[PDB]
């Protein structure tokens, strides 16, 4: 429950968070590392952050694969929507915390009984006006 203290077992269980951007998002959508590890459940901020390069507003609205193959499930990230990139003016610097762990519910299925790297590939490509 945004916290995992029942459930950080010992695992020190790696993650890859695959940030991408091409041109339908001109915004400077920086990772703040490639990768992590989570004690599985450690609650562990990641922020992002985006600044917006047109010299137009822009929307966002970005796509992803929320999964290495069979877990995506068990990725802790917080719920209720809030990954708002949506818009932003020419300029504008968007920024964000994240918290973020890896759910042990992750080592139980035959879906997944081995996969541990969890990743979420995000696509910053929907529309530019022109930058």
């Amino acid at each position: 429950v945004e916290q995992a203290s029942d459930l950080i077992l010992d695992e020190k269980i790696k993650v890859t968070f695959d940030a991408n951007v091409a041109a339908g998002l001109p915004w400077e959508f920086v990772p703040v590392q490639r990768d992590i590890d989570v004690r599985i459940g450690e609650t562990v901020q990641i922020m992002y952050r985006a600044k917006n390069l047109a010299s137009t507003p822009t929307t966002g609205q970005a796509t992803f694969n929320v999964t290495p193959m069979a877990a995506g499930a068990y990725f802790n990230k917080v719920q209720c929507f809030c990954f708002t990139e949506t818009t932003l003016e020419p300029g504008e610097e968007m920024e964000m915390p994240v918290v973020f762990f890896v759910d042990p519910e992750i080592v139980k299925p035959v879906e997944t009984q081995g996969i541990k790297t969890l990743t979420l590939s995000y696509t910053f490509y929907p529309r530019e006006p022109s930058k």
